[PDB]
């Protein structure tokens, strides 16, 4: 196979959540599709809102791709229904650093709630837990091989 | 002198109010495989809340693929909200890959008229290239399926 399966995201305003996942996730490689200025009249919208919507975006954090479009109305509220596990290898030493330092970054902020402080588990590895502004669980797994 | 080591991954994990039945039901519906499912020991049963009987129907944590992606879950207890269509899920492929592309095909061929299956946008070749559809199961998950081209429109 060369399938692979990306989360697919709504959010109430991609071009905002892009500019937090940039921020405090520090998020890399964003790429965002604006609504076109004469496509705004198609999805009910003026000009102007028109370029502070988002047909289709990605991001990258902590080298995993994830997905987003605005709701347009049309999706419901982002919950915990469906959380995004980043499961890495703790032994992979360039990325059992980007994933302290993106911890280390993450735990104190503000619009972060803290569910499971990352830690190492009695059984082995390092599991934590935590929900975004936007209400996106995440689950940080460091596995060793 | 070697080092094997693996490369940084992101899971959907979903939260079932059963794991059990909810993984029966990818076996049989969408053809997953590889199911791993562990379920709540005996002598676990006591802190959760629940005698030996419950305590086999409960899932700990559980893994399916299908179409060669890997889906992991567990049970929500009380603890999770009801699924959504907030994160849906896509399975992007290459059309141009034969092998993918038929077993893409053939997934969709037996998924489509399944009375669990609520389909959005049915799985279509798109006017800029590629083909795209989406559907709701019946635990109210959201897939997409993108099979993309990577011809040069030019």
């Amino acid at each position: 196979y060369m399938t692979a399966l990306f989360p697919y995201i709504a959010f109430e305003n991609s071009k905002e959540a892009l500019a937090y996942y940039e921020e405090v996730f520090g998020a890399t490689d964003v790429k965002r599709l604006e609504v076109g200025e004469e496509q705004a009249s198609h999805f009910g919208m003026t000009k102007e809102e028109a370029q502070e919507a988002t047909m289709h975006a990605e991001f990258e954090v902590l080298g995993v791709k994830v997905l987003c479009s605005d709701s347009f109305g049309r999706a419901d509220k982002i919950n915990n229904g469906i959380s995004l596990l980043i499961d890495y290898d703790v032994n992979n030493k360039e990325d059992a650093d980007k994933v302290e330092a993106f911890y280390e970054q993450i735990k104190d902020h503000s619009s972060i709630e803290i569910e499971l402080p990352f830690a190492d588990q009695f059984w082995g590895g390092k599991m934590g837990v935590f929900t975004d502004k936007y209400g996106v669980r995440w689950m940080l797994h460091g596995q060793d091989y």
